[PDB]
């Protein structure tokens, strides 16, 4: 019997994940306590006991979004999963949907809506600028879209898309509001019911501080009305709003088999939202406000220059200008080497010209803003001409 | 400034994880090593030893799969995802495929093939058997399929679909050979480039004993020219396999962003392939094979009769008839509540017709298979007249 492929020689080695202070974008430094839950053993996918621990972040997600939506869930994915799915069960071949580009998630948006056969428009903000209700209401006129989507903290470009109105003014014109808060939820204001959303997904690896990999999202009774009038199911099995739903109990049904949810992530999620909740949100976002105040005085403070507007500022990502002459993969190297910290590029349109700073969870203290200002600081001094 | 929705009382309490003995199809215990890997720091999606243990995972795959295909990857996502994502890249609208259908696997594999818009032909093998070639034969001859997706072991009959001979005929006749392998890797033998299969995956949670949630794939080099003959760009960004190709440094571009990989199930997986890697294919599929043969003969001797014909069984999963008078139900909860053990149900075409013994990686022992054995027959005893 003849075995063309050997046994690698390389997993004979053994893993080796060095411990660093992650100060980019995402993802951030997962605390103690869920890096320990994650050593728990395996649950069967429809035990009792996992039920509960999906019913508790049930909970925990209504209360971090400020809803009440039964529809309310996470998806066996990454971030991406959550803009994915929003996307797919809300969207049928030809419909019109307007996507607000604030940064690069703007044209990832409108990638994916393209991929499931929407009609796809675009209003794009000023450089570094939120778009204005004003600039929204024109473009919803002019379009006359069946969804709008918005990306609250655009992490590519540092900024802050301001909400109030903008879902009042989608439903005085059939239209639902699909948002992205991702980058934003725990470090900027969220209230998914009072500014009538209709779609949101966060991540679990930015200011939750849990692993990557598993989405919360929620969707309105319109969304979910919006997924009942489909002439054909959607085009993802494991994405479909309503079997992922009945599977984490949220309709009349039975729970049934939809697909093995990962036990290990269910469980670092669940630790990481228990311990949001505790600290509730008002303290939450106003640690990484003050905590990004603290990053911009330390910044200018040395010379830098912030890339988004001082208006339109997202406390959880800061992009800064790459100084004339600055080589910033260099910079990069440089910290990492020397202190095991990460500092990051930009994205999409802002790749190669910023460095992005994230303030998030574990790593959102003054401590560790202290810590990054000064490595920072010296890796650009390092590499500078 | 107002939360109407209030930090959940629940999430105070402790998190709860039994430590159960998981002898149903899925998922199986984690080796010690596995759980422990969890724990590790996260890491960036983009940094070095991410990228490092991506590739040491590319190696094991290779080796389970027997294929030097350099389009092989993992996709983060259940098994279900591998499903998805064959499919998804592999099929256009319109494009005739046609299902094996040999339980379960077939019905969830022709409901994805429609959502994307394709052709679905199915051919079902006999009850409780596998498909011959003659039945593979006729039926492409009858349809002329541009895909064939088999599945090598339905976890939903306990059968074992024979495959030798079978991709070299979907070849003659301008088809694609898609299997799954998610319950019978490391179970059976499975010798992918010469048994001339083009697409391939396989889950973490099964005989790797994984996590669930990220799932090895592999793409033939005429999978590969099938993807670059499309007219029309894959429906998810999620699932493309050029993209995630790209990412996993499969195709010689540079790596870029797609998503953040989950750090925490690539430790897990890493550690679970190293493991197989380590044990090696010949004395993994022996083990498997021998606590089936074990398990027969204890189900056998106690008067149970099996579900699956004795040519046609699958090793890693036993479908065994539930005998008259008894509550399959009933019996599962009581092996639960007195000894913490899972037995499970049916799936599909077999549901509240059989149970399903899982003898899976850590539980492919002769005391597990001895213990089941026990719990089992006592369950059952339990409930009966």
């Amino acid at each position: 019997m003849e075995y063309k492929v050997t046994p690698p020689a390389v997993l004979r080695e053994p893993l080796v994940t060095p411990n660093k202070l992650l100060m980019g974008p995402g993802p951030s430094n997962a605390p103690q306590r869920v890096l320990d839950a994650m050593s728990r053993p395996i649950l069967g996918h429809l035990h009792p006991e996992t039920l509960k621990i999906m019913d508790d972040i049930k909970e925990g997600v209504r209360y971090l979004f400020q809803t009440n939506n039964i529809a309310t869930f996470c998806l066996s994915a990454s971030g991406h999963g959550g803009m994915e799915a929003t996307l797919c069960n809300l969207l049928e071949d030809g419909d019109v949907i307007l996507i607000g580009h604030t940064g690069h998630w703007g044209d990832r948006s409108a990638d994916m809506a393209t991929r499931y056969g929407a009609d796809v428009r675009v209003v794009k903000s000023k450089v570094g600028q939120s778009l204005s209700l004003d600039e929204i209401r024109d473009a919803l006129l002019i379009h006359k879209p069946s969804v709008l989507f918005l990306t609250q903290g655009d992490s590519s470009t540092g900024v802050l898309q301001g909400l109030e109105g903008v879902g009042a003014l989608c439903h005085q014109h059939n239209c639902l509001l699909i948002v992205d808060t991702v980058a934003s939820l725990g470090g900027a204001p969220m209230f998914m019911d009072r500014w009538e959303i209709d779609a949101m997904y966060t991540g679990s690896q930015k200011v939750l501080g849990a692993p990557p990999g598993i989405t919360p999202v929620s969707f309105s009774h319109r969304a979910v009305e919006r997924y009942k009038r489909r002439n054909t199911k959607v085009k993802v099995y494991y994405w479909d709003m309503s079997l992922v739903g009945d599977y984490w109990g949220c309709f009349g049904r039975p729970r049934i088999y939809h697909h093995t949810i990962s036990s290990t992530l269910l469980y670092g999620l669940r630790e990481a939202i228990a311990m949001a909740c505790e600290e509730g949100l008002p303290a939450l976002i106003a640690r990484h406000e003050d905590c990004a105040k603290r990053l911009y005085r330390g910044l200018q403070d040395a010379g830098f220059e912030l890339y988004a507007d001082p208006k339109d500022r997202l406390s959880t990502v800061t992009t800064i200008k790459v100084p004339q002459g600055v080589d910033w993969l260099k910079a990069a190297q440089y910290a990492m080497k020397t202190y095991l910290v990460e500092i990051s590029g930009g994205l999409g349109p802002t790749a190669g010209q910023v460095f992005r700073i994230g303030l998030m969870g574990q790593n959102a203290t003054t401590e560790r803003v202290d810590r990054v200002l000064q490595v920072f600081q010296e890796a650009v001094a390092a590499v500078k001409p």
